[PDB]
């Protein structure tokens, strides 16, 4: 009823959308992994009379449900998708998207890691993102590679029309005491990568983490704090 959705308000196997700004939504789904249930976010950005999708809904069935929820709530076709790193909460569902006619994209680093680890593989490579601080335009967003953080390949996404910063899993929610799933992380570089985000997007008004509730710019400093404390 208007609050940001959590696992407790998403019916089993379903997806919810949340309006972030004009022409910007997040998508929220839930998935089980190693015997625990987690929420995860993605982004939808209006691209004229089409939509750009950022990240899958963490699984094939969740991603089919995402497409159906978009059709119900928005009614414009998803034509392209970008996955912001190689983990299943970002690429699981790419096969569903590709068979629905969505063109799927990721950096070459993400594509290599997905292939090596047995995750679904976006079709198209995003060049121009291989050095920290790199940025490229992609429809109504800017894609930015901040450096290694949650993963070595993680990208962030900025919506300049709305000053929305989608940090993906490199950014944690304010209520998080934990640095999340750090299996593939670089804890030593993560604060430096967050500092690059902070420097590049000082006018961000909304910051969306890969999991949990959006907030403001404080999510960036909070993330650096929790990662340093985890490392400590
Ligand atoms: C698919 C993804 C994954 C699976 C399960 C939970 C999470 C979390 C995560 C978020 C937030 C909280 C926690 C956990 C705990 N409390 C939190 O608030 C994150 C994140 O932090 O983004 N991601 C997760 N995977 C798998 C894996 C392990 C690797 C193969 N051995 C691949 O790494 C990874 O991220
Ligand atoms: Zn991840
Ligand atoms: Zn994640």
């Amino acid at each position: 009823s208007g609050e940001y959705p959590t696992v407790n308000e998403i019916p089993v196997g379903e997806v919810r959308l949340y309006q972030i700004a004009d022409g910007v939504w997040s998508h929220i789904a839930t998935q089980s992994f190693d015997g625990a249930v987690y929420p995860s976010n993605g982004l939808i950005v209006r691209d004229g009379d089409e939509l750009l999708l950022i990240d899958t809904a963490w699984g094939a069935k969740n991603t089919a449900a995402l497409l159906a929820e978009i059709e119900k709530q928005i009614g414009l076709p998803v034509t392209r998708a970008v996955s912001t790193h190689f983990h299943d909460d970002r690429v699981g569902g790419v096969d569903v998207l590709r068979a629905a006619g969505v063109a799927t994209y990721a950096s070459p680093s993400t594509r290599r890691l997905a292939e090596a680890e047995g995750n679904e593989i976006p079709t198209h490579s995003l060049e121009g993102l291989s050095s920290s601080g790199d940025a490229v335009r992609f429809g109504p967003v800017e894609l930015f590679y901040p450096g290694a953080a949650h993963s070595t390949d993680n990208l962030v996404v900025y919506v300049p029309s709305a000053n929305v910063l989608y940090g993906g899993c490199a950014v944690h929610e304010l209520s998080s005491t934990s640095a999340g799933n750090v299996a593939d992380a670089d804890l030593a570089e993560w604060p430096t990568s967050v500092e690059r985000i902070q420097k590049h997007y000082p006018e961000a008004e909304v910051v969306i983490p890969g999991h949990g509730l959006p907030g403001g710019l404080d999510l960036l400093q909070h993330t650096a704090n929790v990662v340093k404390a985890h490392k400590n």
